[PDB]
């Protein structure tokens, strides 16, 4: 029913109203208890990224990209694991790479609980600018594949 209307994500559905959440398909009064706390408990984290010496970087020098992970909602409980047996705490991969060359530049795992910091350095080879892409990928939830493309040198 969602493919035959034009809606595919949960960000395509959570931007509706409560009646519009219920006027899409079927409903029952325990569904509104669990789906709403599911939407309460998934990661609502957006980005902040930072590069030093954008023009003033040359060949050889190690360069940083710093990521603050702006979480905009409170963490009350672990991940929703209705079919997974263990009580797991959520992790993160602040990972950067090459969208064309398929070259994994860097990656750091992350546990935050609120807006925290992650610095990651690497080395860029010669002949100028290299167009990197930053991904934010979790081990527990969909809908947060934030990739942001940029370039250095």
């Amino acid at each position: 029913r969602c493919t035959d209307k034009g809606v595919e994500s949960v960000f395509d559905i959570m931007e509706m109203e409560d009646e519009e959440r219920n006027a899409l398909l079927q409903l029952t009064d325990s569904q509104i208890a669990d789906v709403a706390r599911f939407c309460n408990r998934y990661p609502n984290i957006e980005l902040s990224y930072e590069v030093v010496d954008k023009d003033s970087i040359r060949s050889g020098g190690p360069v940083v990209v710093l990521v603050q992970l702006e979480r905009e909602e409170e963490v009350t409980g672990p991940v929703i694991a209705p079919l997974f047996p263990q009580k797991r705490e959520e992790g993160w991969w602040v990972v950067i790479g090459d969208a064309k060359s398929n070259s994994l530049i860097s990656i750091k795992r992350l546990t935050l609980q609120q807006k925290a910091k992650v610095k990651l350095d690497f080395v860029a080879p010669a002949t100028g600018a290299h167009n990197y892409t930053l991904y934010f990928m979790s081990d527990a939830y969909m809908g947060c594949d934030q990739e942001y493309k940029f370039s250095v040198d």
